[PDB]
């Protein structure tokens, strides 16, 4: 990984002495980013549910995964499944609970820094996972999408900056996305992450997270090309509120 500063240094030692997982899949890959251009095509806006009882944020809930995860599968267009531990009180048998029970798409929210993990992603039932380009080198970018890709998953990679663009586009990236949050430093810009989104070539899928709770902010996101929204607190406190988000 790249070397970081303070919290995300410290995730990303976690995260490279995380114990690998043995499974075989039971289950399809059901591809994330062509099922929300399947949403783009019916004109239903498409939104990837997040699950995550803890962000370093402040958000600290508890709820039943399975329950989420069933009422999300009726108007969800995937869902998002913390599994990193310390910081979101994620895990894999969540993860693995979750994809048994549901067959809408799945991505695997964590700090993909070694392979195993991917495999991680793939055995435990995850159809993607997501990469950071803000973790990784460009060496390690290339080659963990490279790796996604060869399990037939097309990674969702992360960028907050013009930088992240630059590094994600050479090393060949179709699904992209777009954090408002920084999370070395937990910086929130929503104009900076404006400017980025009409960078992006019209030829990737673009999902877009800010802290999205209101049906206009989906909207004015739209207009711009964003292709899908990722949002996590608002629907672990108010599970229902994505009904009203979709219409
Ligand atoms: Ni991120």
């Amino acid at each position: 990984p790249r070397y970081l500063k303070g919290w995300l240094e410290d995730v990303v030692q976690l995260s490279l002495r995380r114990p690998s997982v043995r499974a075989s899949r039971q289950r399809p890959i059901i591809s994330l980013n062509e099922r929300i251009l399947e949403f783009n095509k019916r004109n239903i806006t498409a939104i990837i549910a997040e699950y995550k009882r803890k962000s370093p944020s402040g958000l600290d809930v508890e709820r039943d995964p399975i329950e989420y995860a069933k009422f999300m599968e009726r108007y969800a267009v995937g869902l998002s499944i913390l599994t990193e531990e310390k910081y979101f009180n994620g895990s894999y048998e969540t993860l693995r609970k979750i994809a048994s029970s549901v067959s809408i798409p799945i991505l695997m929210m964590d700090f993909i820094v070694k392979e195993s993990q991917i495999d991680d992603a793939y055995n435990l039932g995850a159809d993607t996972v997501l990469l950071a380009v803000k973790i990784l080198t460009e060496r390690e970018l290339e080659s963990l999408l490279e790796y996604a890709r060869s399990y037939g998953m097309e990674p969702l990679i992360e960028i907050t900056d013009e930088n992240d663009l630059d590094i994600a586009l050479r090393i060949g990236a179709r699904f992209i996305g777009i954090s408002s949050q920084d999370d070395e430093t937990l910086e929130i810009n929503k104009e900076n992450q404006r400017k980025l989104i009409s960078m992006i070539p019209s030829n990737v899928v673009k999902v877009a997270d800010s802290g999205i709770s209101e049906r206009n902010e989906i909207e004015e996101l739209r207009k711009l090309g964003v292709n899908a929204f990722l949002i996590g607190s608002s629907l672990m406190r108010n599970p229902e509120k994505i009904k009203e988000l979709i219409l």
